[PDB]
């Protein structure tokens, strides 16, 4: 038993980290074949204050960036912007490059962070992505370009490169195709995030964890249907919940219906009345059903 | 900014897991040099009746044994056990035995879980050892011999190997030397955990890592002397704080000193009253002030 959030083990994806640098400016990137792609406010002249990027891009000298591998460092040829990404030609291929694809997070799905400081993985944890394209993360100065990935498939995708962190402590990062999640500008200004809307299929995967841990307080005999749950949703900034099919199983083994915890959710979201579930004070949605489902019964 | 409970990387453990089965056992293995270290009762009979290791070891027949790791089978030229562990000689080196050490973790100290599943690698996360010996991890059958390790100064250090889970759903494992923490016994037997002392060490590195972050609503201006704290603790099953020294600097960053904070978990121990502190619903002893500090400003 338990309840973790996980990452997926980091080994393909350390060896793809450097450190890049630039004037003052230090971040990480991640070299794969002869390209490194790294945050483009690594060129900007002063990162708290609005920048002007097409002026950065104007004076930009090659020889300025330092790019290395545990200190052993690089010759730059060419450097590009893609949208909010800077992509770096260099010298030498990566020969540590793991088979790849990009890909693109959706709300409520997880992923997986290598928080890199100056060029070094540092740590590893899961994380989940929030409904207006935010992450709640740990993020501090120096860990731009930090890498987000997920294994599906045994198909290893690339798809967060970390940029900045709102007024309320959100973090912003892009795909590594350069387009910044939430559509956030590279930029030091106010921007406001919009309510977060709770993923329904997380939260009920989340009571069924707790279930299975052993704790059942918040189930009574009172059950939702699920146009009722997603007439309440609508209004209450939860997602939708499609059908009940992907809970089959956990129904099964637990013997508590999807619409059970349905009705759990809206009794729940007013108050928990001072008590827990699984040391959680208020409800969860960083675990998807397939997550749950993994870590409780295995693949 | 933000507090995640993190992993180190786990590239350089990722290959050294192997696959373990014994008759209908299935676990993992750690795989260092042409030696394989797995939990002992891999080859009992019966897990859930009381296991007579030394009949067990009689019996043993090592063309029974199944090791494998990707496309690789390895055969086990001999077995024996070393305290609660088995130590088996198989007849290949691993090619990809990383540079370490090992050594046994203290109640309070933060370490990394590989957990793995019938010998593959499928998650990594961090955990903290209770006053008992104990963790609060997740593991399911067919997650025996998952690897607990921690790198400190570029030493990799193997520290943790998973045998069992209690009643209370505490997980209990062994060091590499085969002593098992906590000396519990690895037999399904009633073996109570006994009371958990929370690490208030820990617990003050919590309140400051959510000064931090901006959340302040725990503290007051009323403060609690070193001394009475102590005393409240010896009652209440929290570890005495030594000093104040370990705090210097979280104190000065924050302007809260430890005597505000430690009246702020005797009023907190209650319960957080229908709020939270960090996502936790309830007080968490699971980060060292170094843990804290690391993550929140850097090495
Ligand atoms: C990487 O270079 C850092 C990562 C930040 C540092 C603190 N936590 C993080 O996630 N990114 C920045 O410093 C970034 C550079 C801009 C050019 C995008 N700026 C910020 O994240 C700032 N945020 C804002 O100005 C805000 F979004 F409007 F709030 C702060 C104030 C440095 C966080
Ligand atoms: C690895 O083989 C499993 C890991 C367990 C499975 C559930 N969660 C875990 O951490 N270990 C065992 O099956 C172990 C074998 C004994 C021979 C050591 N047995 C147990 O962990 C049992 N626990 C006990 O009997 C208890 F500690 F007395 F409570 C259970 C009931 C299978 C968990």
């Amino acid at each position: 038993s338990g309840l973790r959030k996980m990452a997926q083990p980091s080994g393909l994806v350390e060896p793809c980290i450097v450190r890049v640098s630039y004037g003052n400016n230090v971040l990480n990137g991640l070299w794969l074949g002869d390209e490194v792609i790294c945050p483009r406010h690594v060129i900007a002249s002063d990162t708290t204050r609005v920048i002007n990027y097409e002026n950065e891009m104007s004076s930009v000298r090659l020889h300025n960036f330092s790019v290395s591998k545990n200190n052993v460092f690089l010759g730059v040829v060419s450097a590009k912007y893609k949208g909010v990404n800077l992509v770096l030609k260099v010298n030498q291929v990566n020969p540590n490059t793991p088979e790849h694809k990009f890909k693109s997070i959706k709300a409520g799905e997880s992923f997986n962070i290598l928080a890199c400081y100056e060029g070094c993985p540092g740590s590893v944890y899961g994380v989940n992505m929030r409904s207006q394209g935010t992450i709640k993360g740990s993020f501090i100065a120096g860990t731009c370009g930090s890498v987000g990935y997920v294994s599906e498939n045994a198909t290893l995708y690339f798809v967060y490169m970390h940029h900045l962190e709102l007024g309320n402590g959100s973090h912003v990062g892009s795909n590594l195709e350069g387009e910044m999640y939430g559509g956030y500008e590279d930029q030091p200004s106010m921007q406001l995030e919009g309510t977060n809307v709770m993923s329904s299929d997380n939260v009920v995967a989340f009571l069924y964890a707790a279930l299975i841990n052993g704790e059942r307080w918040f189930v009574t005999n009172t059950s939702m249907s699920l146009e009722s749950y997603n007439t309440w949703a609508k209004t209450n900034s939860f997602t939708e919940l499609s059908s009940t099919d992907a809970f089959s199983m956990l129904a099964a083994k637990t013997g508590q219906s999807v619409e059970k915890l349905l009705d759990s959710i809206v009794r729940l979201n007013k108050g928990f009345g001072g008590r827990t579930i699984l040391s959680y004070g208020s409800l969860c949605d960083e675990f998807t059903p397939t997550e749950v489902i993994r870590q409780m019964y295995g693949v």
